[PDB]
């Protein structure tokens, strides 16, 4: 992971960010840029050999080699019972960006209950922008 | 992953932000660019060789290898009861954006109970925008 | 993991930030430059040979060799009642970004109950901008 990146307001490689009152004049900015990059990542050479009970050449009565479980999770439980009783909300607004009693939930899950798995998982997860931009 | 980015506004190689009152003139701005990229990346070249029980070659009885399991999840439970039991809203509104008593999931799962799984898995998730862009 | 970048406002190689009234005339800002980046990064060469119970060549009863679990996670309990019992909100905005009673949950999971995992994980979180920019 090279670039996890949060510009705030913008990026740039080359940038002239001039942005008041500015008399400028007879200006020659050369500019020789040479920017190679060079990504030559993740090369897996593996071999696993990933084996259960090989060679039971004799007799060998084998029993319960991989009990997993059992199991739970019970992950989201919000049990918000929120019994207000009296509401009088009385809610002038303005221009305001406003999230009243709302579940934002972005539940992303992979590669579960699997006994082998090679290579790669990848799990991004952008969030909202929500620009309200008023007067 | 080489560039997860977030930029704020915007991005751009090579700008000219110029966006207030700038006199400018006579520039000569010369740019030479050799902006070459190479990604030669995630070459698997594994052999995975996964095996359960290859030679019992005699009399071995054999029992209960891979129990995975029992198991539950349960992962989303609100339980929100939310009994108010007096509203009086009066809401007033001006030009907001307004989320009220929503509920946003985004459930992504993926490779879920796959005995093997070799290559890649991929989850990205955007999320929404939401420009009121207001006078 | 090379640039786990947080900027704040803005990044940029080479810039100018001009931005206040500024008379800037016959400047030469000669810019050889040479940003060559190199990453050889994430060479795995692993043998990982994983493997159970090779060779019971005679009469070995084996039993429970491998006995995960049970278990359980219950991660996420917020048994928030809130009973308020008398609520008048009278609630004036101005242009405010305003979250009230919201539960922002971004559950992410990966890789879970597996018995063998090779190569590699990888979860990015991007989170909110919301942006107001009121007058
Ligand atoms: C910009 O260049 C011209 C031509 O060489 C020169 O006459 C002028 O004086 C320069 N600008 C200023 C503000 O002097
Ligand atoms: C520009 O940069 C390249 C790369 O270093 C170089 O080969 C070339 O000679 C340069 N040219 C000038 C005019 O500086
Ligand atoms: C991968 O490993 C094998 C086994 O030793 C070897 O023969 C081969 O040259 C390796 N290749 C690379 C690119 O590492
Ligand atoms: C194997 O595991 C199961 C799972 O509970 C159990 O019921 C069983 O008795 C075990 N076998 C032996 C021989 O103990
Ligand atoms: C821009 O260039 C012209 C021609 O060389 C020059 O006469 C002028 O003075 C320059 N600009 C300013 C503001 O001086
Ligand atoms: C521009 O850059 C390239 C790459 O470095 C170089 O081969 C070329 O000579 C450069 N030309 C000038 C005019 O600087
Ligand atoms: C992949 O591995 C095999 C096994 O050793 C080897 O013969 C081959 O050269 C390797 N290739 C690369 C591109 O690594
Ligand atoms: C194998 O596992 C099952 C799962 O509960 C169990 O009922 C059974 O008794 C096990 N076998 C032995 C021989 O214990
Ligand atoms: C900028 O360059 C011109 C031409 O050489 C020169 O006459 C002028 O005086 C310079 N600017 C100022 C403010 O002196
Ligand atoms: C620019 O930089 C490159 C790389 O060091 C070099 O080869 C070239 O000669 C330089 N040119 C000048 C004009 O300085
Ligand atoms: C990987 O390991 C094998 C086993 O010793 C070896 O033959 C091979 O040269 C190695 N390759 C690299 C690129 O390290
Ligand atoms: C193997 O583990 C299970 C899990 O509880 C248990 O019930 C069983 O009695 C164990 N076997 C022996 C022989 O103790």
């Amino acid at each position: 992971s090279i670039d996890v990146k949060y510009i705030g307001v913008k990026s740039a490689y080359v940038s002239y960010d001039v942005q008041k009152r500015t008399i400028y004049l007879n200006i020659t900015n050369t500019l020789n840029i040479t920017n190679n990059n060079y990504y030559s990542v993740e090369v897996e050479n593996i071999t696993a050999q990933v084996q259960f009970s090989k060679t039971v050449i004799g007799k060998a009565r084998l029993n319960n080699i991989s009990i997993i479980g059992p199991l739970d999770m019970k992950q989201i439980d919000y049990t918000v019972p929120t019994v207000i009783a009296e509401e009088m909300s009385y809610m002038y607004d303005f221009c305001t960006l406003i999230s009243i009693k709302v579940h934002n939930i972005v539940l992303m899950m992979q590669v579960t209950v699997t006994t082998t798995y090679f290579g790669h998982s990848e799990q991004i997860s952008q969030e909202r922008y929500q620009y309200v931009d008023c007067g």
